[PDB]
């Protein structure tokens, strides 16, 4: 089965960002390493800020080909376009009984899980609405499709991240987007006339104008439904939103699930908080990690177990969905088990180091992805 790479709440296609890769960043090109070592690998690029639902509908069309269909019921409920972009299809073999391994980072792991759930079970709401209103139904919502062999998640907020609870989260989250642009040598205050980074917000009718800086565009997005509605990455990223997703997005017994967790902090002896390590990406170290390593909220069950983090996501959130979930999670024992989360361990690498967007010479990123690809091929 080929590997398909899937980004989180930042991420872009291989020709975007002047070729600086999300999967590899300053370290190289992970897809190229995998292909060069015999592991046939492709990359998806979906709306980074869009809901997991919208992203799963986009991923489906990107993989098999055709016009993105968000579901008549869903589009009506949230007030966005039902149909999106049209794709040629990266992998028409999936229409001929082929299967794929998905390797996903950050919120990509929520999207990958949801894509499996929709492939396997469809959506009863969409099936009923299509019957009631005499409209077409995407095959994604029928159920009985099985093309995902495995989902691997890396630093995924399966139970959310407490970052969303930060006082000025709206402004800091967009400053994070700017920090990632800067890592690619893309400035947030420059009036680019080429596309650079397409947020893929056709369903909401939003697009950056030529000559409009990312600073100015992001101020528009903050006030738009991709930030202010419940149909958003923002909603799904929160502890409450992730729990709601967990209530319906369950592990398929036909799919292998693997999780990798990340941590980049040390514990202070005096108040038990977690503090960022030397080498954490500067933005997380200064803006995000202090909060993540000290924020507790007893009424939500956010206790000391939540303080360890990788600069963006609480480490405890990453081994698999727990809150609101019935999925089982087991420590990897040398044999991958189907239908459950195989916890592949916790790595001392930060949220952006693990994809190479931030440097870390002590992390052999190439060996990490090659070892994972071997595990999936075996
Ligand atoms: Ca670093
Ligand atoms: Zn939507």
């Amino acid at each position: 089965a080929p590997i398909v790479l899937l980004h989180g709440f930042t991420g872009w296609g291989r020709e975007e960002m002047f070729g600086f890769k999300y999967w590899g960043g300053v370290r190289g090109d992970i897809e190229q390493w995998l292909n060069d070592n015999g592991y046939r690998t492709y990359t998806l690029a979906v709306g980074p800020l869009s809901s997991n639902w919208d992203r799963a509908c986009e991923a489906y069309a990107q993989l098999v080909g055709g016009t993105v269909d968000y579901g008549a019921a869903h589009a009506a409920k949230h007030g966005h376009a039902r149909f999106g972009r049209t794709y040629p299809g990266l992998l028409p073999e999936l229409k001929r009984g082929g299967r794929i391994h998905i390797i996903a980072h950050s919120q990509g792991g929520q999207t990958a899980r949801m894509l499996v759930s929709l492939l396997e079970n469809g959506s009863q709401e969409e099936r009923e609405y299509a019957k009631a209103h005499n409209v077409s139904l995407s095959p994604l919502f029928e159920g009985g499709h099985h093309f995902v062999l495995s989902v691997t998640t890396i630093a995924t907020p399966h139970d959310g991240t407490t970052l969303v609870n930060m006082v000025d989260f709206t402004d800091r989250f967009f400053d994070l987007q700017k920090a990632v642009l800067e890592a690619a040598a893309v400035a947030s205050n420059v009036p680019y006339t080429s596309q650079v980074y397409d947020f893929k917000l056709d369903q909401w009718g939003l697009r950056r104008q030529p000559g409009e800086s990312f600073d100015h565009y992001f101020e528009r997005l903050k006030r738009s439904p991709v930030w202010t509605s419940t149909d958003t990455a923002r909603y799904d990223l929160s502890v409450s939103g992730a729990e709601k997703l967990n209530q319906w997005v369950q592990a398929s017994p036909n799919t292998y699930y693997l999780s990798f967790s990340t941590e980049r902090t040390y514990r202070g002896a005096l108040t038990g908080n977690h503090y960022p390590e030397l080498g954490m990406n500067a933005f997380s170290a200064v803006v995000c990690a202090p909060f993540l390593g000290s924020y507790r909220n007893p009424t939500l069950g956010i206790d000391d177990r939540w303080l360890e983090n990788d600069g963006i996501v609480n480490t405890v959130s990453m081994n698999g969905p727990k809150r609101g979930s019935s999925d089982r999670i087991v420590p990897y024992d040398g044999t991958l088990k189907k239908g459950v989360w195989n916890d592949m361990g916790t790595y001392n690498v930060d949220h952006l180091e693990i994809i190479g967007v931030d440097p870390n010479p002590s992390f052999d990123i190439r060996a990490f992805y090659l070892r994972l690809a071997e595990q999936l091929a075996s």
